[PDB]
């Protein structure tokens, strides 16, 4: 088996990054398929409790670090090339030895920082290619550390907001 929520690294990053964009107002065209897709309804209280945690928590961490993820961003040339090659190097350093919630929450915040970077000059759509890779690595290295050790709820239980 495998729970009954339907967690998806792709959806997780999509929602996270989204808010990161909505903050400014740039209508990110993530769901290009705007053909009203109400398969099993949007209602998903299950994986919702987790979202509010990841999204909120993640932004909370970065907030505590003024110089660490941003100051480093300076070393990220903005051009239509070697975009993913530089991203992998960043996340790779994040989880050099082992993975952990704190770390996961870090890379998550990083991906967004870069996703928005493209929007700085003129590469808004890039956010799509970013969330994509973020999903590849996250699942290719964290999904194992997360699932094998509980799952997405495993974190929500450890960081359960002040009584619900």
């Amino acid at each position: 088996h495998a729970g009954r929520t339907g967690y998806d690294n792709r959806e997780i990053v999509m929602k996270y990054i989204h808010y990161k964009l909505s903050q400014r107002g740039y209508e990110w065209d993530a769901g290009d398929d705007v053909e009203e897709n109400r398969t099993e309804a949007p209602e998903g209280t299950e994986s919702e409790v987790v979202h509010l945690t990841l999204r909120q928590a993640g932004d909370d961490f970065s907030r505590r670090y003024r110089r660490d993820f941003a100051e480093m961003s300076s070393q990220l040339h903005l051009t239509p090339f070697t975009a993913r090659g530089r991203f992998a190097t960043v996340v790779e350093e994040l989880f050099r030895d082992g993975v952990n919630w704190g770390r996961i929450v870090a890379f998550f915040e990083f991906g967004g920082v870069m996703c928005v970077e493209s929007v700085n000059r003129e590469m808004s759509p890039l956010v799509d290619n970013i969330a994509l890779w973020m999903t590849e690595y996250l699942n290719r290295h964290l999904h194992t550390w997360i699932q094998d050790n509980g799952g997405w709820d495993a974190f929500v239980e450890l960081y359960g907001p002040s009584m619900r």
